[PDB]
Parts: structure tokens; sequence; C-alpha cells
């Protein structure tokens, strides 16, 4: 939902996994 939207961006700090 709306929620997603913003994931997108986290992404990038995913990669901290």
């Amino acid at each position: 939902g709306e929620e997603e939207l913003a994931e997108n961006q986290e992404f990038a700090r995913e990669l901290a996994n």
C-alpha cells in the first residue's frame, strides 16, 4: 500500500542487511 511507496527508497538501506 502507500507503504511500499516509501520502502522504494529504503531499498538502498536494505542492503545494510
